[PDB]
């Protein structure tokens, strides 16, 4: 009845093989078109400059390169995806300005759901009429105190078509370079000793998209023409990765600590192109080319039992970031054509001795818990230190005592009220990992700029009496000293510099319902919002560009689903409808290369589906699926509003999972 939250057992009776179709009838989450790294992210309308995926309680804020999205995980390795759209308190870890996806990699015990036995074998496969086809398979048990698991899993798609009307720069119907080839895999072993009170996991996981792909992922080839033809966009073979090495504790009754929760991880993002050669950002390096971000970090999460039903949470955060070129390139560095002025400049950037950009963030939290008669009380208080240190060698430091509280009240058994008031702040990201490098100038932070600090204030309810539910929210935030880096990455300047640029306000709302009366399940979401930047600095210095957000139409979702008992299946309808969309995120209006006057024309997906359990239990689904039935042409609202990559036109799907 939830769309917010997708569990494991759900996704196997669901034949979506990425985040967007999985979480689609979830309004306030919006994703762009496009495949892989193409595909921009938004929550209540903000962007992934500020919005996180935290997978296994790992995250990082770098990017690649603005013109793609951050790597967004396979849904294949989780068994458990939460959208959380508000924030949290001291406890939340650092930097959560704003809500996150959060994600929990898939477990022995998950796997053996079906079965009457500790170890066991899962087989999957897919097939999408446009246009792919997936598989994997896994391995998995426990014995004695262990549990371990290993997964493979691939998806081979091939370039999509879109819906009724749209055409190529070649006159066909599909999205050029939209082909990935998608492999994962997942390996995990755990342990539980302590008389059953401690748990000990170690994992590692990789995720890998492959295949021909644009120097701008955002677009596609347009005509000879157009700024996106295909010398421009110059589409050679790659390889971007997400992996994760994990090493996670947790302890029960531990003296005078009641819960103890801790990880330690290395994450890294790599890109490899076959060729940058006709790529200006990565530094026409010509053939084999290889960056890198790493991400170091450790989490110590601390719970003592102060009184029967008071809880005090302690604890600390400390995360490491590192991007990693192959070499650096500012010795190539050029001004096109007072010019004198030119020379003094490359001279300057010629000079430089760059180096690894860094970025240390340490926080420390308390935070008390006090519950009585079905009224809790949450109050709480985190010191975020940062230090960044650009590839200039340069090095910039503040810190931020960031205070928070909260209240859930419980009346009756079928309705809660909430709300919060949070402080947060968010730490300068560094500049794109693939023009760290300094072919176009120098990337520097200008002294004693500040973390981007938000406070976050929101009211809901919640009511669900076993057949109506219902829930609403309504949300205000003030982000305040908004993070500006240097906005534009065409152009060679000397010097520019990350500076607090302005502030952003947003506000907006949403509502679920939902009926479910033996086997009929009936859903509807809405939800709107209003990201709004203000330039506070002489030159404008904030973007519009999709990494912070973009002004979404309404979002309404809904669907409906009956399931039979002879046989074990259902059959639903789905749909998301957004309303027509008017404005930039910018106060002062965006422009192009001048004023541009948005607007994102409204558009309706219908999917029809089912799944079919023939053995009466979770081991075998055979799932069907049609995807934008009536093939609707249209454009996502979470990306540039200039027509850039359409969704996905009607896809017919069937997928097969099976455990023994
Ligand atoms: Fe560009």
């Amino acid at each position: 009845i939830r769309t917010n939250i997708v569990t494991l057992q759900q996704k196997d009776e669901s034949t979506a093989t990425d985040m967007r179709e999985l979480l689609k009838e979830e309004p306030s989450i919006d994703f762009g078109g496009g495949n892989g790294t193409s595909q921009f992210l938004t929550l209540r309308g903000m962007g992934q400059n500020s919005v996180d995926i935290k997978v296994d309680n790992a995250y990082s804020d770098s990017q690649i390169l603005y013109h793609q999205g951050r790597f967004i995980v396979d849904p294949a390795l989780v068994k458990v995806v939460s959208v959380q759209k508000g924030a949290g308190s001291a406890s939340a870890g650092i930097g959560a300005t704003n809500g996150a996806i959060i994600a929990k990699t898939v477990d022995a015990q998950d796997l053996l759901k079906g079965l009457d036995k500790n170890w066991g074998v899962r087989l999957n496969s897919g097939f999408a009429s446009n246009e792919g086809v997936s598989y994997g398979a896994s391995v998995f048990g426990k014995e004695g105190n262990f549990d371990g698991l290993f997964s493979y899993n691939r998806n081979d798609e091939k370039e999509y078509e879109a819906g009724k009307g749209f055409r190529n720069f070649n006159g066909g119907k599909t999205v050029p370079y939209s082909a990935l080839d998608k492999r994962s895999y997942l390996a995990k072993i755990g342990t539980t000793f302590g008389d059953g009170d401690h748990r000990i996991v170690l994992s590692h996981m990789e995720d890998q998209h492959r295949g021909i792909r644009t120097v701008r992922e955002e677009f596609t080839v347009g005509d000879a023409s157009s700024r996106t033809n295909i010398t421009r966009q110059a589409p050679p073979y790659r390889e971007t990765t997400q992996s994760n090495t994990n090493l996670a504790y947790t302890g029960k009754d531990l003296g005078f600590v009641e819960k103890l929760d801790a990880n330690a991880y290395v994450l890294e993002k790599k890109r490899y192109s076959a060729d940058d050669k006709d790529n200006g950002y990565a530094g026409n390096v010509v053939g084999p080319n290889h960056t890198r971000i790493t991400t170091r970090g450790m989490n110590f999460n601390f719970d003592s039992r102060l009184a029967e039903q008071t809880l005090l949470k302690y604890g600390i955060n400390y995360r490491h970031q590192e991007i990693k070129p192959q070499a650096f390139l500012n010795g190539e560095f050029e001004i096109s054509g007072e010019k004198a002025k030119d020379k003094k400049d490359m001279d300057l950037v010629h000079s430089y001795k760059l180096s690894n950009p860094t970025k240390t963030d340490t926080g420390a939290y308390i935070e008390a818990i006090h519950e009585l008669d079905g009224f809790t009380l949450t109050g709480g208080l985190r010191y975020d230190r940062f230090k960044v240190k650009t590839h200039d060698g340069k090095t910039v430091s503040s810190s931020n005592l960031n205070p928070s509280f909260g209240v859930i009240w419980q009346p009756h058994e079928h309705w809660s009220f909430s709300s919060s008031h949070n402080y947060a702040s968010r730490s300068p990201r560094l500049y794109d990992a693939l023009q760290t490098h300094g072919k176009r100038g120098i990337i520097s932070i200008a002294d004693g700029t500040k973390a981007e600090r938000a406070r976050n204030t929101e009211i809901g309810f919640n009511y669900n009496d076993g057949t109506f539910a219902a829930n609403g929210s309504y949300f205000w935030q003030t982000i305040k000293d908004a993070l500006a880096n240097p906005q534009n990455r065409h152009v060679s300047a000397a010097v520019r510099e990350a500076v607090n640029a302005g502030y952003i306000k947003n506000h907006g709302y949403e509502l679920g319902a939902s009926y479910r009366t033996g086997g009929l399940t009936a859903k509807v979401g809405v939800s709107h919002s209003k990201p709004r930047f203000y330039d506070t600095h002489p030159k404008k210095l904030l973007s519009a560009n999709p990494e912070f957000g973009a002004q979404v139409g309404r979002a309404w979702t809904a669907s409906l689903a009956y399931r039979f008992q002879n046989p074990n299946l259902e059959i639903g309808w789905r749909g998301r409808y957004v309303q027509k969309a008017v404005g930039s995120i910018l106060v002062a209006g965006q422009k192009d290369r001048k004023l541009e006057n948005v607007v994102r024309k409204g558009f309706g997906v219908n999917d029809v589906f089912a799944n079919w359990k023939p053995l009466g239990k979770d081991t075998l689904n055979v799932n069907l699926s049609v995807n934008n039935v009536f093939n609707t042409f249209y454009y996502p609202h979470s990306q540039r509003w200039t027509n850039t990559l359409p969704g996905v036109g009607r896809d017919v799907r069937l997928g097969v999972n099976y455990k023994f």
